[PDB]
């Protein structure tokens, strides 16, 4: 048993990761079959970046502009365009190592791993959640740009995020493979608001499932309540509305541990109004978000990929 | 910036994992070369386990009794041993992915990524401490066994675990690979006892200038205290005493941050007598203990591997 916060293997994403420079900037890149993405800030410099006009500075770049290397192999650049914010650059080789994956772009609440990069190579690999104001909390240095979240399916990789930039408050900001920003970010160096966060209700509801599947047992209650009840109490503690969706995602969970959905809501309602006292739940002392009804079914069943 | 518990990016382990069977149980072995290591328990079955004589149960098998499966491809053992606590399959085919690697005996406190592996295939990747009482607080189902904990040093593998068991209280216990077991444990399934777990004085102090670099400052002041007076303290909550190569290693971070050593335990002692007072420290509301000095410097530094 136990239950950690758990990232996938890293070694399909890790034979992707390439450097890319352009001019004076260096950052990292993803090459799937015969196309290098990248974030598009690639092209710019420094003072560029406090108010870009993309298609001029693009403009000004020819294929031979771009510098690719992988390892050590050199890939020749035969072609480039910007699709929304990432920059595509057609290479004259298909990546060998090309895992099985799609482009998805995920939902607030979800969850990926994020393989944090430094000139084209990996640094680490971690677990994020896309926060509902659409930022991450995440951990990445100068240069990180172009590392990818993703997640795994058995042999697929659904590649979800590029990292593009940190918000003056501390989080981050980055687009799909597709090069559409989550949230309402743009890649100019301005101050730019996030919307107010919000703790994610069902992930909250689906750690305290796993806490009960672990042995923490002592925030189960004799309450119960309804839908609409516990909403209400959700919006004064600033936790996203709960949905019969919701309720449904978390139905094998409540078959498990034969506790009703609404009275796991209950006991978490209980803990918003009277907080923790002191007590911990799963080793954490704070009410944790980042793990999704699939995250807690994965890791207390034993998926493989 | 930001900070979070980061793993190693575990490709060069995932080429490593492979499935062995011996008879009637299966777990994961490790594929090195010419050579298959896994826990040696897998030649009992689930009786055995309450009072095994490996010598006279390793007698009772021969080369083919030991199923290795490589991805789909099955490999021929060609020659069996026993070292300690972990089973040497000898293969016909060296594995054509085998890193550079080292075996390492680590020191309680010290941090490596698991591999968390069933049926040979990994499945998810995080960061462990060896505490204390040499236990670690992992996330392992059955069938998890044989999957190891590793450190990357920029291309050469360190491995320094081998999981082999959960003890009643759902903490794990396992060995390096040579088979010796961390701490006072034996592979057979009698009620074993860890002993007290202490918090790793070191680590916490390593977390709480990762926090002052990424702007968690609040919890500063300009006490003093000696390194003798600081342990007294530290020792009715249960903190390992701080000694002076402690205070050796934590010298990098002092001077990045301009906080002496001695000042950041003032800053802690205040910490565990008063509380946290509602406050955080990087996300997290209790005081972590799982990152070491060195991670917290490779992270606010970007090592790539
Ligand atoms: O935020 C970034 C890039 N970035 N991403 N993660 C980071 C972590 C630490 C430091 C910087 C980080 N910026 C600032 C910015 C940009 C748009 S909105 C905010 C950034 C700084 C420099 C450059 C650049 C382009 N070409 C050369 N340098 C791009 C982005
Ligand atoms: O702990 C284990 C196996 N194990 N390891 N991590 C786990 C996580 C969840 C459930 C079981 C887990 N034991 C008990 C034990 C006591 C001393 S050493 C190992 C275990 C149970 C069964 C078997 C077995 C071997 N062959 C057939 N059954 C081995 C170990």
């Amino acid at each position: 048993s136990g239950f950690r916060k758990m990232a996938f293997p890293s070694g399909k994403v890790e034979g992707c990761m390439v450097q890319v420079t352009c001019g004076t900037t260096t950052l990292n890149g993803l090459w799937l079959d015969d196309v290098v993405y990248c974030p598009r800030h690639v092209i710019c410099t420094s003072e560029d970046m406090l108010n870009p006009n993309y298609e001029d500075l693009l403009i000004r770049k020819s294929n031979h502009n771009f510098l690719v290397q992988a390892g050590n192999v050199q890939l020749r650049v035969i072609g480039h365009s910007m699709q929304n914010c990432v920059l595509k650059l057609k290479v004259d080789t298909a990546n060998p190592k090309t895992p099985k994956y799609k482009f998805v772009r995920i939902q607030p609440g979800q969850t990926f791993s994020v393989l944090a990069c430094y000139n084209g190579s990996p640094s680490g690999v971690y677990q994020c959640a896309m926060r509902p104001n659409f930022t991450i909390k995440g951990s990445f240095l100068n240069g990180s740009c172009g590392s990818v979240g993703f997640n795994i399916d058995y042999d697929c990789v659904s590649f979800c995020y590029m990292h593009h930039m940190e918000l003056p408050t501390g989080v981050h900001a980055g687009t799909d493979l597709e090069g559409n920003f989550y949230g309402p970010f743009v890649d100019r160096q301005t101050a730019q608001a996030a919307g107010t966060d919000t703790t994610i209700t069902v992930n909250v509801l689906a750690w305290l499932y796993a806490a009960v599947i672990n042995g923490d047992r002592w925030f189960l209650n004799r309450f119960t309540t309804t839908l609409n009840d516990f909403n209400l109490v959700a919006m004064k503690y600033n936790y996203e509305p709960l949905t019969q969706d919701h309720v449904d995602i978390l139905g094998p969970l409540s078959a498990q541990t034969g506790i009703a959905v609404l009275d796991m809501c209950a006991s978490l309602k209980e803990l918003l109004q009277n907080g923790m006292n002191g007590r911990t739940i799963l080793g954490s002392a704070l009410l944790e978000d980042e793990f999704t009804p699939f995250d807690v079914v994965r890791q207390c069943s034993g998926v493989t990929f």
